């Protein structure tokens, strides 16, 4: 109790005295309210965020915009605001020093205002020091200070010119200067400054404008318009889309996730959710503070509706009060929009981010992991993992924040119902429980559902007791609250289902990513580790097996050979020569054994794989061009006859998505790639399996034979031939995975040992008018029913009831049952017409058109002057709708056609992981699979941006029609009953919802 | 009288009544006025504008913008606007059909509106088909129609909600739709449309934005804003300026003038003034219909001010009339500014066109006429004529309208003042005839002249009458009218001097252009018409004379020679060798004879002409250096030693603006040009007179002699040398106007006649502070005088006369004497300061700044609230002045730089007309001059454009401060005297004028 003696010595300034600010015809805050609250509100608002912005901006340095004249003038005007707000204090000090005792308010509040102005100037300077041009806080701070100064200035102007008033002419001039500088600063701070000195734009010529746009453009999503209008005349395709903003790209997002996941693995199992929350979480804190605000505004709307309806029925309420409602509502609605679509977008963006991160991780954990530990089918269990269990993490972004908001709303709505209908909630909750369990007939019952719930609730309310009256207030507030509650009751189902399927997908992603089979960490040293050596093959105590749970198959393997002696391996059918070489690939699990290899080596499988591209690209595999290598790489392989028959020679799309080849052709192209790889020794797996006798002999004598070009290279090959063995000096013979004999062919032949036994054993060497009439009847019946409700809620209150209750309910039920009969009839008619000779699209298009038309006709009926705003809004609506519909199909086709390449590339990489890992080049494929997904995301992002643009435009149109349907019903309150104004005001929210549904569903088909 | 019965049968609805529209406190036009005049005004406007616009656009086709959505929506809105008017007509017909009589006003006013809307739609279609971006008529028509519909709508909304008003709710909704559409079309007509399909844009990358700019942009000069902001940081130079726009280019403007002058000359000698009118007249008429409107608004202003002052004085008048007056004043001032500064641009553009056309015409006329008919010097009368005349025909563009303007202004001001005062203004003119005859004291008296004239007028008015009171109306009216009239009085002089000087210049230009002497029409046979013949020169009975009255000097010239024959012409000094050469080049008049020649002739001028350029550029004369013949002629003419000693070889700057060379070097260069010319007939006139004997003999043996490579061509010689005479095949002896003898050297020697005689006879082998204090004293004295006059004009009237006045006049005179003493003292102080150690610039900077500060505090201490408006006008004005000065000084320096080159090129061409015509090349230099003039005017145009930009931005600010001074002094009319309000309103126009003076003069520093 100090404010009375704080502001004036005696005390005659009761703060918020309702006898001056509310009840009069000239509302005005008390002098002390103006001096204290209207000054401290903006200062406290700015001081609250200064911590947060100093914490956030010091981590996001972007540029050094140096000395733009806007910065100079803003700093100068901030200093001028300081000097005036300090001169006010100095004049107060001079007055108190040599004059009348002065209240402490005049000696305290200007000090705080001056301090706030200094902080604003310093924040502008620091905001310039960092690379942010258009402030998102300076605009709002100046706006709030300007609103408060506007209130104070209105009070001062009204107080001035009453009659010869004796006023202090120092706190007038100074305040006018302060308000003028406030307006100047607010207008000035709406412009974007220069670009940062060293911006990210160095080579990209088409960057997305979101990284550099004014605050209003970001709020209203105005930077998409550039490609929407441009997307109307010339069809959109490919390169017209922008480039990503360097923070959604895969090469920037993925490393954070992979390092966090590997740190979590080291710390240990708990799922990656526990890290998935801590990597993309801090971007959700802005998706939770932007849902509570919109949620509060959604409920705060109908309270303003109730206040307006109560005021209308007050014939003695002061006029201006009405306006004070009809503005506030508008503003509130607008804020809700400018918050709701600032949440969705953020959420949506984060969801898209999730995708790339997972796509970055699974790929990077697929081509360098799980050596033979991959028992899930390559098709339908790994690429399908990517597709399904990563496309499910963009919906969970949208459906996660509802798990707390959707229930809350419900109960809060129910709470308000209790506060509205009181004991009638006992029947209202019963009717809602009846409606909870509640095809064309089904859809039309859903259409009539608002009528059904209204009829049931009103009937039970009027029949439970004779002590309750159905005035406009309770009826229309209940209608609005039911319309609000409808959406969460529809959203509560399938949200739990989405959470469940996302949990299943999370389990699958964990069970894949938690393989952790880092088998090729290091099992042997670098093959060609020393540049100089003598022995090619050396081995001792070699033990190798397919997996951990298999008995050993290789024991007592100990032999060696220098460089220069032709060596080949001979094994019986099923003896394990293929598995032996597979173990020799250094791609298996080793218990013990010492093996030495020397020389650069590449790989050639016995099951050749073809990358889906041209023959030339398959041969290149990274190199630019070396002409002699190509001219000498085809004659040796004898690919001239094979290249000539090809439809396009060395240009056709070989392999899959092209002309098929024989197995020998795949073998030949693999050998050509291998000999292009430029190694010193090579690995081959019987490449001449299907080659003809003459062709095989020619190929062997061309290169592989002693006269071949690669005779300078020691020979490492496998085969099961017989005529190819005698030319080999020493034959490596495996007997049950163990060496048989070592020595030259002459020595073993003279020995007459195992080889002699092998040779001896083998010895191989009327309705359209009806539909229109029924539609018109149904819609005019609905409009007449609403008009009848408006008339009924205006009945006089005599004898504790209305003028007559039974007849009103009887006729209400009568035309409701008539409407039900009509809807059943035209449902049957339209179903028969569709079956006898897509129909749903036309039905809902006509329904929504007629609903919007009926709402407009109701608005016109209430106040004819409303016809002022029906044309200009409608045109605007059209000039949005068309555009979006003409620029959302293309942005959907691009995104849908760009999705397949990433999955096809992942399947390609998964099929031939052995070959790419063998060639010691696994980084180009990562770049390719990152670029493809980056292109897909670059195509996908403008789709959601345009969706937000369209939604904001439609919401603004709906808010404008709300405001201009309340204005004309407040101006003419003296000739319109409460029912008319209540119905007209309640219909505009449904106008907004109908417009949004019509745009989203009807024309998009 | 017929209109009264038109409104209604009973005449209960008049067309006007002061008791319903002006007397009450709720003004509203009567029913008939709203239904007839407000509905016919825009329609009459458009129907009157239609024929002139159609005729103007019939000859200004620019493109075929086909089907832009803007055109489609505008056409749809036009059709839907016509349909509502036809609906009104049909409703009136249906109502009158059954049983109702409704008067014919409802059958005519909606009848013609449909026609007007259909005409608007057709005009939009035609404008689209004729390639106009933003309409200049449609926007104004929509604005006028919207104003009328706004008045009608306000009347309708006020009438409807009065008390149980039974209004037919069919015309109301129709009119609401009509108003809505009008608003939509007005806001849509501010959008620029697509560019025309085909235009001049095929190579120009930097076009002027004037050709493609919205109507609300060319009115306010908004594009120069782009070039002006860029000029603040980076300097403006060279290619930064915009290229011209096909209308100011010299290539297309000169042909019209030259063709029309040729036609005028062929008619007859009337001056080119007559053809100047018909060539550059049609564009100047728009500068006539604009000056009158500004002259009318400038006087409509003071009457509005007087009405506002009278309303402020009266207390029983309603409170809305003052707002009407203060809005009309602002609208009138804004329209006056726009009209005046759109007239000035037209005037200056016409002046620029005159200059370029005259320059081009003079250049084209100069270089191929007046052969040997020039008695004046080549310098000081042609190039001086060019420069001075062309630069004197731009100021006449601005000064020509003053001769018709002055009367309208002076007689109208005299009329208004006489209607105000009468005999008092008779004494007024008796006092103005004191300043009619009308140095620091002189400047100060000039500054104080309005105060002195007001003091004298008021003193005489109150002394000679003593029965008329100094009111508030007549006084401030007199001040405003005198301020208006001051400028034309000073501007009328120097106009007649400008006209006299321009007449002198026009006469001298006419006499230069009429010096048409095309002597070389045709005299001899065509030299190179064919390409065959054996006789080189065939001349018989040739007579040539220098002048018309001079006796003939050549007679009996009859000789001939075949091709490839050596001829030498030998004659004594004064025999006529120079005249023979002049006649042989075919540039002198012939009376009789037959002369024919075949083949291209080598021109050997002993006089040297060199243009300041690179040496090689002079060498080529426009050709290339592909052929190696240049090296051959360098070697043959022994030019290698000449080239070696050059500072940079063939790159050193030869000719003027460079190094100097001897006569022999220039002769050798000219001989090189002659051998580059590729001639067939070779003539020689002692070109080696200044060359050394050995060098001359070597060059003679090189090229001139029979041993030269050009020996296969005819050679004819003339000189006084004796060494080369024995080696010539044939000799012509020229003496006494006749050929003495004809024959070969052997036969002439055998004759022993003239040749023998020639051989025998002719053969050889404290101050700062004092000034500040005095300035402050003078300004506070002026402020005290202003306060005293404000008090004096508010004195009560008792017993016929007013309060004590003689003491007020005495103290006013004492204050004037003190002000004179102060100005004398500080003029002495400033003179002492200047003589002890631009000063006028600083003096009047002080004066303007102090006066604007004093006026700002004067408006401050009349309405304190007005302090809200000082910051956001001072900041805007300061920024505009800074931008203008910074971006205008640079491109004024550009014009200073780019003025000399055109005159230098003209002198260069004039001094070498002989050579440039001898070798038949007179087209490249025309293009060079056109390019130079085009560059100069391209750099000069933005100067006037930016001047208009600054002026508009300053006049708009002045109008805004005038409005806010005339508004804040009406809201509180009760507590202000008439004198204070009149002073505050009257001082704002002087504030605007002082602002313009300050910016221009005291910022061009
Ligand atoms: C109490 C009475 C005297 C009325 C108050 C009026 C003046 C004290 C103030 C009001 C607004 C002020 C102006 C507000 C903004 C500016 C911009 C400012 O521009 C700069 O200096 C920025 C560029 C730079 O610093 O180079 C120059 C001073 C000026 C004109 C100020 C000059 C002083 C003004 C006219």
């Amino acid at each position: 109790m100090a404010l009375r003696g704080f502001c004036s010595a005696d005390g005659s300034d009761p703060l918020w005295d309702w006898n001056v600010t509310w009840n009069t015809s000239n509302p005005d805050f008390t002098k002390c309210f103006q001096n204290t609250v209207l000054v401290w509100v903006p200062c406290f608002y700015l001081w609250a965020c200064f911590p947060f912005y100093f914490l956030y901006l010091s981590r996001h340095d972007r540029g050094y915009i140096q000395m733009t004249p806007l910065n100079k003038t803003k700093t100068a005007l901030g200093f001028l605001l300081w000097i005036v707000c300090w001169a006010d204090l100095f004049y107060s000090f001079w007055e108190r020093s040599r004059g009348i005792f002065l209240a402490p308010v005049f000696l305290v509040s200007p000090t705080l205002l001056g301090i706030t102005m200094l902080l604003a100037t310093f924040l502008i300077q620091l905001e310039r020091r960092k690379g942010v041009q258009s402030s998102g806080i300076m605009l709002t701070f100046w706006l709030v200070a300007l609103v408060c100064a506007l209130a104070i200035l209105r009070s001062k102007i009204m107080t001035a010119l009453k009659e010869d008033a004796q006023v202090d002419l120092f706190r007038d001039i100074t305040f006018y200067v302060y308000f003028s500088l406030l307006l100047i600063q607010l207008v000035l701070s709406c412009f974007s400054d220069r670009s940062p000195l060293f911006s990210e734009t160095i080579h990209d010529p088409n960057p997305c404008p979101e990284s550099s746009a004014s605050f209003l453009s970001r709020i209203t999503f105005w930077w998409i318009t550039g490609l929407i209008v441009r997307g109307y005349r010339q069809p959109l395709e490919g390169s017209d889309l922008w480039s990503l903003n360097k923070e959604d790209t895969s090469e920037q997002v993925v490393p954070v996730l992979v390092k966090n996941w590997k740190k979590e693995c080291a710390k240990t199992n708990p799922s990656l959710f526990k890290v998935l929350y801590k990597t993309f979480g801090p971007y959700f804190l802005m998706s939770f503070f932007f849902k509570a605000i919109h949620d509060l505004m959604m409920f705060s709307g109908p309270q303003i509706l109730k206040l307006l309806i109560k005021f209308v029925n007050d014939t003695k309420a002061p006029d201006w009060q009405g306006y004070f409602y009809t503005v506030l509502l508008f503003v509130t609605a607008c804020l809700q929009t400018l918050v709701l679509h600032q949440y969705f977008h953020i959420c949506f963006v984060s969801g898209m981010r999730i995708k790339t991160a997972v796509i970055g991780a699974v790929y990077r954990k697929a081509l360098v992991i799980t050596n033979s530990a991959r028992k899930s089918s390559t098709v339908g269990e790994i690429v399908n993992l990517m597709s399904v269990d990563a496309q499910r993490f963009m919906d969970l972004a949208t459906y996660i924040n509802m798990i707390w908001s959707a229930p809350l709303q419900v109960i809060l709505a129910l709470y308000l119902l209790w506060l509205n209908l009181g004991p009638s909630v006992l029947a209202g909750v019963a009717v809602m429980v009846l409606m909870v369990p509640v095809s064309a007939v089904g859809t039309f019952t859903w259409v009539c559902t608002p009528f059904l719930v209204a009829l049931c609730t009103f009937a039970v309310y009027v029949t439970i007791d004779e002590n309750n009256i159905l005035d406009a207030q309770t009826a229309f507030v209940s209608l609005a609250l039911f319309n609000i509650l409808r959406f969460p009751l529809n959203i509560l189902p399938m949200v739990i289902s989405s959470i469940v399927q996302a949990s299943v997908s999370l389990k699958r992603l964990r069970i894949f990513l938690s393989h952790e089979e880092l088998e090729p960490d290091s099992i042997e040293r670098r093959p060609v580790k020393d540049g100089g050596g003598t022995n090619s093959i050396t081995v001792r105590n070699a033990t190798f097996t397919w997996a951990r749970s298999d008995p050993p198959t290789l024991n007592g393997i100990t032999f060696s050979i220098p460089e220069g002696a032709l060596v080949a391996v001979v094994g019986q059918v099923g003896c394990g020569k293929s598995s032996l070489l597979s173990a020799l690939l250094a791609e298996m699990d080793k218990v013990e054994g010492h093996v030495a290899i020397k020389g650069s080596v590449a790989y050639v499988p016995q099951q050749a794989w073809i990358q889906n591209d041209s023959l030339r690209e398959n041969i290149l595999f990274g190199c630019q061009l070396e002409e002699p290598y190509y001219r000498s790489v085809i004659q040796a392989c004898a690919l001239l006859p094979d290249l000539e028959i090809l439809p396009s020679g060395d240009r056709t799309e070989i392999g899959e998505k092209g002309v098929n080849l024989s197995g020998g052709q795949k073998q030949r192209v693999s050998l050509a790639r291998a000999v292009y790889s430029n190694a010193d020794i090579y690995l081959f797996d019987d490449p001449l399996s299907a080659v003809d006798a003459h062709v095989g002999k020619h190929i062997f004598e061309n290169v592989i034979g002693p006269k071949g070009m690669l005779k300078n290279k020691t020979r490492i090959l496998v085969t099961h031939s017989m005529s190819y063995l005698p030319q080999v000096d020493v034959i490596i013979v495996m007997s049950g995975g163990k060496i048989s004999e070592m020595g030259s062919y002459q020595e073993l032949l003279a020995r007459d040992g195992a080889f002699a036994e092998f040779l001896r054993t083998y010895a191989s060497t009327f309705i359209s008018f009806l539909s229109i009439f029924l539609f018109m009847c149904n819609h005019v019946s609905a409009l007449a029913s609403n008009y009848w409700l408006s008339l009924w809620t205006d009945d006089p209150i005599v004898n504790g009831t209305q003028e007559h209750t039974k007849v009103r309910l009887s006729v209400y039920g009568a035309l409701g049952i008539s409407q039900g009969i009509a809807v059943f009839g035209y449902s049957m008619a339209v179903s028969i017409g569709g079956i006898l000779a897509i129909p749903e699209v036309i039905k809902m298009f006509m329904g929504s058109l007629f609903n919007v038309i009926g709402a407009c006709i109701v608005i016109l009926l209430a106040t004819p002057i409303a016809a002022i705003i029906i044309p200009p809004l409608g045109l605007i609506y059209f000039f949005v709708q068309r555009f979006y519909v003409a620029s959302s199909r293309q942005l959907k086709r691009l995104e849908s056609v760009s999705r397949s390449p990433v999955y096809s590339h992942f399947n390609e990489t998964l099929l031939g992981v052995s070959v790419i890992r063998a060639f010691e080049e696994q980084e180009r494929f990562i770049h390719q699979s990152d670029l493809k997904v980056d292109e897909n995301q670059k195509a996908y992002y403008p789709s959601i941006v345009a969706n937000r643009w369209l939604a904001v435009r439609l919401e603004c149109v709906g808010n404008c029609i709300v405001l201009f349907a309340a204005l004309f019903a407040v101006i003419s309150r003296h000739s319109l009953s409460a029912g008319l104004v209540g119905l007209s005001v309640s219909y505009s929210l449904q106008v907004t919802t109908y417009l949004n549904w019509l745009v989203r569903m009807s024309s998009e088909m």
